[PDB]
This record gives C-alpha cells, structure tokens and sequence, in this order.
C-alpha cells in the first residue's frame, strides 16, 4: 500500500499545461528541474500514460493529458473545498483570538497581560490552549492561521523550522531567568525535574554537570507548575521561570538557591509569534496591545 | 558513496546561526570538524549549498532548494525511530503517571504530598497527555505506564467491559462550583462566563447543567486549563464553574467565592478516578496504590 | 510546498471512524500502533480541528469529526474514479501486449524473440517500451495492468509472477589487438549497480551496452557487457573475451520475465506461454 | 548512535535473501561485517527485525512493518541526489554530450588519435528541446547532438530516412513497423506516409531494424543505422524508383558560445 497519489503531481500537471516548458514550470514550482521533471514522470507512472508529449515544441499535452485536465482540477477543488469548509469551523465568532502557548504561560502570563489591558481587549474572547502537539506542529497551525498567536520560549527547540521563518512576525514579551529553588529548609539533594523529552530539560541538563551536588531525582514531569507545587511542598530543588513564583519568593514559601551565584541560571525570552498573512482584525488588536 | 545522517543538522544549523564556530557549538563538534562536515555534504551533493563569501553566510539557490530535503529526510528518520520505539522503565522504583494537563497541576502533587514518607522512597514520572482516554486505557495494558487519573467517563455508545483488563478506584469526590472575584458578587443580569474549550471533559458536564439555568452567561474567554479559568475569575473577568480541588487555597484566601451559596443543584458532582492494569504487579505500584484509597 | 494533504489520513480516518480504537484501526491499516496515532494527528493538524472526541471510549466522532465525512468520502470516491476511467488507456488493441524492458534487452533480446516464434504470435501486435523508470515503477505498472510484461536483469510478489529466459554473464571484451582504458557504463544504469562493485582509465561512458560494442570493437578499450549481446562478434573474432581463463571478472546475471497474476487478458497469457519454456 | 543508510540496503538484502551468507555477498562485505551491520541495526531501531528461529531468515512482524520505512528512506536519498546532480566533468578533458546508438561511437572512432587525451560522457536524453538548449548555455552540457539563440551549430551530415525490408519479401498491405507515437521519429514518418498493417512498434531504430532483418515487415530508419545491414544483403531498400517516399533529415551538434573548455573546442573541430 504504497503508490498513493500525491496531490501535488496536480498542480505540477497545470503548471506545466500552462507554461508548456520543463524549466518554467519548475519555476514556478519551486522546485529544481530535476524534482520536477520525476514528479510529472511519477504522476504518469500512477496514471498509467504518458500526459505529455516531450517530442513537441513546446511541451503539450497527449491526448491523456487531454482527457485528464478536468480530473486534475477536480480533485484540487476538492481539497481546497476542503480545507475552506474548515478553516471557519476554529472560529466560534470573528472576535475571537485564538491562542497557544507553554502551560506555564496559559496560566501565569496571558491571564496577567489580559486583565492588564482589559478594556482595551473586552470586546475579545481569548481562547487559550497550551502546547500540547509539538512545535512543528503548533508552528504550521500558525501558518495555516487555525491558531492566532503562538507563545513560546526563544529556545533552539521551539524555533520555527527554517523553511517557515520567513512566514512569520516575533515580538518579545519580556526577558526572564531559570532560577533553583528550595522550600526555606536546605542542606545529597532531592532533585524535582523536567522529562528528559521536553523543552526545559535541555536548557536545564547541561547546566547541571557544573553543580556540585550530587542529585536525588524523586519527581519528574513536564510542566514546571507541576514542580513549583513540589518545591513549595518542601520535595526538593526545581529550576523554573521567575515570573511563576512572583509572590511565591515573597512570601518566603520558596527561595533561589545559591541565590548570587547566577550562572546556575538560565536567561530565556518570551516570545510571541504571529502569522504575517493573518490580518483578522481581532488579532490585530490584541497584537497592537502586547507588543 | 553514503549519504551521512548528521550532515543535515549540520546543514539546517549552519543555514540558522550565520556562522560556522556558532554552528559547531550548537552541534558539540569542533570548529574543525563542522568544516569538514559541511565540505563533505558539499561535495556529495556536488553543488555549493552556501555562499561563504557573504557576511552573514547566506544559502546559494541550491542551497534554497535543499531546506525541504533535508528537512523532510531529518522528519522521516525521526518518525522511523518514533513509530518504533518501546515501552521504557528506568528503575524499578519508578512509577509511571499519566494524566490530563490540569490534574497534574493541583491533584497529583498535593497527592503526592499528602503522602510524603510513605512514597517518599519512591520515583514519580508524571507526563500530561491529551491522548483519549482509550490511548491510556491501552497504555496500561501495554504496561507502557502504570498508572492513569482521570474525571469518570460517560460512554458515548456501549462498550466492550473492562475489569479482566483494568482496575478502577475512586481518588476524590467533589462538586465543580461557581466562583466570582468578591468585588464582582453583588453585580450578580448578563455576566460574563470563563468557560472550558468544548472538547474536554469539563465542557461536557458543565455545559449540560449550564442550560438548565435562568443565567445569561456571555461567553468572554476559553480554555482547556481550570487554572487559567482561575487566574481570569481572580481578577474579576466574569464567573467560572470549577473543580473545588482547584481552589482549596483561593477560598482560603478569600480571593475567590463561590457564587449563588444558596442554589447547591447548581453545583455539579464530578469523581476523580485511578486506573491500573490487572495484570501489573510492581511492588512500586503496589505502595503507591495502597497509599491512594 | 509545505503541508500537504495525504491521502492515506482518509482510509485512516474512516478506519478509526469505524472501529473506535486506536490500535485495532492501527492493526486494520497495518502500520504500528503509534504511527496510526501520529498519522490521525497529522489529519487533525492539517484540518485544523479535532475530528475524534479523546475523553470518550470507544472513541467517538467530533461534531467536526462527523461534518468531515463526506469530504473524505468523496475524496477517496473520486481518486477510484480518476483510476478506473484510466485503466488500460495504453492499450490501444486487444491484441497488443505491452512490453516495457531495459534498452540492451530490447535490440539484443526482444526481437529475437519475436522472431524465433513468429507464427506462434502472428496474430498479436507488440509494442515495446525501453525504459529507464525504477524497476519498483515498472512493477507497480504491472500491478495496475498498465502494461503486460516485464523483461530486465537479475542475480508486491505475490501479484507478480516471474520467469528465468536465460542465464548469463557479464564479461570484459577487447579488440584482439590489445593486451587499461576503460568504457563504461554511467553511474544510474542496472549494469553500472552490477560491474562496478566487482571492480583502469575513463575514456568512454554511456547508458547503452551497444554503444560500448562498437567503442570495444573499435579497439578503444575495455568494456563489460552481457554475453548475449556480443555472440556474432565472438565468433568472428571481432572481441575475445579478456583474461578468459579467470572467470573472476565476470558476473552472472539472469534474464526474467514478470507478468502480474491478475491479468488474464488471452494476448497476454499467450505470449507467456510461449516464452516460459 | 545515528542511522547509518547502508544498513536499510542491508536490511533489504537480507529479507530478500534470507540467508547470511548470500546477502554479504551481494552487499560486498565479509559476512561478519554484514552481521555487525544488521545487529547495529536493530539495536537503533530497538526491535528484532529479523526472526531468527528457522532458516531462511523470516521478518519479524515489527521487521514486516519496517519494510516500508526502509524503502521511503532510500527512495529519499535517492532523489536528494538524483534532484541536483549535474555535470560529471571528471577531467578538465570530460565532453559532457546529450542525445543515437550509432552516431557518437562511429564519430569518435573516426578521429580517436586527435580525441586521445578526452573522454566523452554521453547520455541519451528525453526531456524538452527548450530544456537541452537551456542546459547547453547553463553549461551543464558540452554538446547537442540531434535531428533539425546564441547556440553555434553543426551538420554531422544531410542523409535520409529510408523504407527497409528483408530480401525475403516481394510484395496489397504489409506488415508495417512503426515508431511509437510520442518520439521524434514519429513526426518526421507518419506525416509522409499519410496500406500498413500494425505488427510492431517501439521507440529504437536499431530495435525496427532487427525485426526488419527478420522479415516481419517494413520500417523506415535513418541510413546511418544500416549502412551496414545494406552492405551485408541482410536488408534492401524498398520501392527503390519511389525515390519520394525517402524522408531527408538532418543531423546536427549544438554547442554553447559561452562554453570556453578546451576540451570542448578540440572535439568541435573534429566535428565540423
Ligand atoms: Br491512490
Ligand atoms: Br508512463
Ligand atoms: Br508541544
Ligand atoms: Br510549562
Ligand atoms: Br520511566
Ligand atoms: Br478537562
Ligand atoms: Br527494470
Ligand atoms: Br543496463
Ligand atoms: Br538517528
């Protein structure tokens, strides 16, 4: 089970009945002559006959490639029909923003930079989601415009691939450390950490070759609300983003450990990324207010 | 001649950063042998993929056209090991944990807290998942993982029965209740409403009730996380229905009350349940399940 | 070109739709548990909303799962249709069989084929196809009978029926006059994957084993090429075969036919009979 | 640990093979390495592909799963390479020509002594006229050689295509072997022809002439391909006195004005 048609054989077959030459159709392909020279021979192997005659000048169509023009087109409408029909279903209003972002952002920063600008943003209704399909995935949802803004860390692992750069428009939020933190009570030691999967825990595992101590894992996860929570319980040391243990540290139930000697930390940016081609209105004005 | 795997990243990382010492770093080689990698896939692919006379290093229009190849071989090689890959244990003092985003937040740790000593010994590996609930159900057969929490599940249609395969226990019975900022109570017309994402477990048992009910909820924001429900009804953007197990502490505090005291039927019942595999006997699982009950 | 639909998430959609259980749809889609899973994420991503409610077991249809089904219906219904509406547009008669072979097979073989049974096949028309598609290609076009038989070289098939025609050698040939500049064949052809690994000057290199004949007989070094191919000029001492006494250099090879066991057209069948021997 | 590409080839061998010994050989690798290889593979891949308990060696069902993977995996790097690959100029002296079986051999020969120091790759070719013009002056080629704007041009010579039967035959409709209806032959022939019975058909002159030498009946094929077969009585031109049903054609050589190799040069003069 593994001669599927590829949709995009379609479209190469329109742009090369339509320009009627190998190297503009590649062209506008965007692809080399040579991919786009096997792709249309791979359309006629699954066809079954050749669609072009390339004894011609310039290339034109047989008498199949006659005949098959209209299933071409069909099924590239079908797609698109597709795609369209369900590109509102995201949509419950066109006031609606819909958003993802780290766990650890849904919960501590958007609901804070909301009610900061809740005037200017009541006529809007944010939907929140944290990130959850991995970030080549979040990141073509983007693209595709069925999510608004996607909020990240400015890590290696949540870049954008780099075909995709190009697509999108990043402002910063604010700048922030991964910090250690221990309930007051502190000395081996019970280490509270991140899944080796996940995007924290490569910023954080190299780091910690450089400590001394040697550690006692005892917990893992993969949200860092999940080893606030533990910390705070008095379960060991966690490394996690200030800006979600604010009062935390004020009201002493937490505490950095080695707390001056800063490069046990990690300096990391929140990001926000947006797609360029995405000018709903309502995402315009909540852009216009963070940025 | 072979194609070599890690010539892609090399690529890819060389095309971000501008400059071979930052690419070598990223890829944890010397700055020497990042050359000799680039200068390798150069040669095998038999074009120049980057313009290095140019400050920062850009790609030549071949190079333009490799970003799809070795983006889509880099993709293919991971999916290869990914649909692959086993069932792992680290130690056979771990236990497995999985669950829904928001449990993991305010049920497990406290617990797991509540418990201290006597799971202290033990090793808690805790990964969110929104897979289905029939992915986890799986998992536990597959003894991919040991243990699942979750909210009680209404079958949408009849089912195959379970317990020759899993065992059920029931964690926690609360009510999922109204709660407003103290400053919005005496407002309580047409209110604002924080409300679940239709496709969680809490839409379809709030909603339900939310119907039956001479309120005009105007729908302000959505989400899949009951703490982030929490933090918006803190600062006074409208009512929102949650779990009571959330909000232990912002009652406490008085930073949140419930709304409309007087009408309990408002208030919907919700049981928080613990599922394990028949056939898994780890003594790990074991202490933590007699812990739990 | 970033995201495209593919058409296998249909069947597994309609797989998943139907059976209410990941790895049950996964075992009906014969791939493993976790690719089904990662491919039924791929459709959702690319829609852009959820088509399976995940909190329900068995696993049940989204509002937007149960809206999506005739677009995937008709979908797959029109990729059948584009298929069926082109099946066999090669054949022009019913007495044709489609040949497709390797461009040596098809001066040096074919023909002789033809001939040596020339009554047994009179009544059939024969249209022969070199070609330099993958032989995966050529199999799959067996499969979908769009053509009928395949002749090439060797040292899915359970739809493909095969037979051996001849068994042979590779072998260095020379001019007499010499006792090394070499003529070769270019690094994409079949004979290219089969000499060059068994093994000299670059003077000469093509597709075409018969281009390499003439260079050979031309005194202009050595070539390798099939035994089949070079019988007459054998004969009349215009090549000998070079280092004869070390069958170290040479390279048996076989000569097969496939067909696909699900053709049963009589011109076909016919001609196979003819050849099996 | 990474991938290692060769071990899908090795992989692929063995299933085909089922034997270890047999697939070494056909990977050319000691069978001890060969074994090395598949295990490294499946330590990566983290299940037992193969099943080991008879012989032949079978594919476990996580093995049979893997096929798939495999074959996507190698038909990507085949691509990856096959979708740049350009100008194989293996010496300063490599003539790089695009085209005609008969033609490229007889010309070299005809001055080996002046083209000793070269070496010609040639390659027959089907895409575009537009796109082996556009590939001369991008200097991925050398030369063009075909059948009749800053492109210098060439006769090889003016000669004809001719109708050819074997002796054998003194005939009315006749067997008729015909080129295939999408390759230039075919538009030069079916025009000036327009009774002949279909009986075979294909793309290669040399592929008509053999089964014209058989007598199976008449074809049309350009001189130069039988200038031999005429001079051995092995096949006659029909209808001699109709000397109107001879389609005259051209052979020409293109090259790019642009190209300075000299190697390049040293061919042309040989040519012209
Ligand atoms: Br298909
Ligand atoms: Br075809
Ligand atoms: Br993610
Ligand atoms: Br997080
Ligand atoms: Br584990
Ligand atoms: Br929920
Ligand atoms: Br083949
Ligand atoms: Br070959
Ligand atoms: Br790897």
């Amino acid at each position: 089970m593994n001669n599927p048609l590829e949709f995009k054989w379609l479209e190469d077959f329109l742009s090369l009945m339509e320009l009627g030459n190998f190297s503009a159709a590649a062209k506008a392909r965007f692809v080399t002559q040579s991919a786009f020279s096997r792709r249309i021979q791979a359309l006629e192997v699954w066809i079954g006959v050749p669609l072009f005659d390339r004894t011609s000048y310039p290339i034109t169509l047989t008498e199949h490639g006659q005949k098959f023009v209209p299933y071409a087109e069909n099924l590239l409408n079908q797609v698109k029909v597709t795609k369209e029909d369900f590109a509102q279903a995201s949509l419950k209003t066109d006031h609606t923003v819909r958003i993802v972002c780290l766990h650890t952002l849904a919960v501590n920063l958007l609901p804070k930079l909301f009610l900061q600008s809740a005037e200017a943003l009541s006529h809007l209704n944010l939907s929140v989601t944290p990130s959850v399909l991995g970030i080549d995935a979040h990141f073509q949802m983007l693209e595709d415009h069925s999510t608004d803004l996607l909020f990240t860390y400015n890590i290696s692992a949540m870049r954008p691939s780099l075909s995709l750069e190009d697509k999108l428009e990043k402002c910063v939020i604010h700048s922030e450390k991964v910090v250690p933190v221990v309930a007051p009570r502190l000395l081996t030691i019970p280490y509270l950490s991140y899944s080796e999967h996940t995007f924290l825990s490569k910023v954080v595992e190299p780091v910690l070759k450089t400590l001394p101590l040697t550690l006692k894992p005892v917990f893992e996860t993969t949200l860092s609300e999940s080893l606030v929570k533990m910390a705070i319980g008095g379960a060991g040391v966690a490394w996690v983003p200030m800006h979600v243990i604010e009062e935390e540290l004020a009201q002493h139930r937490l505490v950095i450990a080695f707390e001056e000697q800063k490069e046990w930390q990690i300096p990391i940016d929140i990001l926000c990324y947006r797609s360029t081609t995405n000018h709903r209105a309502a995402v315009d004005q909540f852009w216009q207010e963070i940025d």
